[PDB]
């Protein structure tokens, strides 16, 4: 188990632009194209995430990239980031997974709402975190995803992805 595959079991894969679950078109493994209401507008936006005229349909291989580039962003966004940099280099490696999802899944933004959880990670004080991260709206709203990263945290082992 690793990053990617980590992420793949938990946004899925589709080749067709779909609504996520906040009802945000889609498209992929998890690849956010817009939040407008305008099927047109991301349309547009995969066209041009894409390089080619689409008509809403990408294959596996396209979808693949995306997902390489949004991973690498999410890292790099994580090790730019003042808030967030400290956390993940204190992190063993199972964790530093973790934080990445979360990240991949709710932006740097979402994320600021996690001060406290993130300051007990740091401390790696789990069972704390563990408890912590799960009052949010993040984890009422996803409650399973959030459960496996949570025990992802809890644990640092992979257990909640076997
Ligand atoms: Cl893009
Ligand atoms: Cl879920």
């Amino acid at each position: 188990m690793n990053i990617f595959e980590m992420l793949r079991i938990d946004e899925g894969l589709r080749l067709k632009i779909y609504k996520d679950t906040e009802g945000y078109y889609t498209i992929g493994i998890g690849h956010l194209l817009t939040k407008s209401p305008s099927l047109n507008a991301a349309k547009s936006e995969l066209d041009k995430a894409i390089g080619r005229n689409t008509n809403g349909v990408i294959t596996k291989d396209e979808a693949e990239k995306l997902f390489n580039q949004d991973v690498d962003a999410a890292v790099r966004g994580i090790l730019r980031n003042a808030k967030l940099k400290p956390v993940y280099d204190s992190l063993d490696a199972v964790r530093r997974a973790a934080l990445i999802n979360m990240v991949f899944q709710m932006g740097e933004t979402g994320i600021a709402g996690f001060t406290n959880s993130l300051r007990m990670l740091q401390q790696k004080r789990w069972d704390e975190a563990a408890v912590n991260l799960a009052k949010s709206r993040w984890y009422n709203q996803t409650p399973n995803r959030a459960k496996r990263v949570i025990t992802t945290f809890r644990t640092g082992t992979w257990d909640a992805y076997k």
